[PDB]
């Protein structure tokens, strides 16, 4: 794999979104991975709907949390997920109202990266595209990130509480990092993005719960 990859530059990443008050980070992480695969499969980049996921993935808890794998499974069993336009994000769990007519993509499975293996996560990003990842984002230093490659010794790799999207990797002034797309708006971090330390012993547990869908 190359030494630096940035899918934003390749048009595989949609604009940064904001989950609002609803803790649906898992839904945004899921749609972001699906949008990357859609782009790779059809050459078209579209906003997929996180709300379709928060309302319809019964195995998950809506705004109270969930997992990306359950979301991928639902998309595969449902044989589709709507575009954002066809199922607008409201920021609160409502009854499942999937509109088969607004379907924009589908899913045919997902793969999980070996737990804690950052080398394998790198290969995956290089070969498939944006990968959904889970991290510990509970530290004040994460909330107030600005500038540089984020690294904090308090980060706990067994305390995963946030779901984000790895859209690439590289090295900034000697520091290896993962380019991460968050879902807290463009106003947070560096225009909605954060660079996280790569190869610093699975910092914040970045390679502990990584997955991507198959199309
Ligand atoms: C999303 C994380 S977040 O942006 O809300 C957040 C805010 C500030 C700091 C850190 C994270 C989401 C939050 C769920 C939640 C809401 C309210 C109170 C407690 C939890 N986290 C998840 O959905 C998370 C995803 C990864 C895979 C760990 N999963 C999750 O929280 N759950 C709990 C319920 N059972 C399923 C998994």
């Amino acid at each position: 794999a190359p030494d630096s990859v940035d899918y934003r530059k390749k048009g595989y990443v949609t604009p940064v979104k904001n989950q609002g008050q609803c803790g649906s980070c898992w839904a945004f992480s899921s749609v972001g991975a699906l949008e990357g695969q859609l782009k790779k499969k059809t050459g078209k980049l579209l906003n997929l709907s996180p709300q379709n996921l928060v309302d319809c993935v019964s195995e998950n808890d809506g705004c109270g949390g969930g997992y990306m794998t359950n979301a991928f499974q639902y998309v595969q069993k449902n044989r589709g997920i709507d575009s954002e336009d066809a199922y607008p994000y409201v920021g609160q769990e409502e009854s499942c109202m999937y509109n088969p007519t607004g379907k924009a993509a589908k899913c045919r499975g997902y793969r999980e990266i070996p737990e804690g293996n950052e080398k394998a996560l790198k290969r995956a990003v290089a070969r498939v595209g944006p990968v959904s990842v889970a991290i510990d984002a509970s530290l004040t230093s994460f909330q107030f990130y600005s500038k540089g490659v984020y690294y904090d010794e308090s980060c706990n790799s067994d305390n995963l509480n946030h779901a984000v999207l790895a859209v690439g990797y590289g090295i900034q002034k000697g520091n290896k990092h993962w380019i991460i797309k968050n879902s807290w708006g463009e106003n947070w971090g560096n225009k909605g993005y954060i660079l996280m330390a790569r190869n610093k012993n699975n910092a914040c547990g970045i390679a502990n719960l990584a997955s991507f869908p198959k199309m």
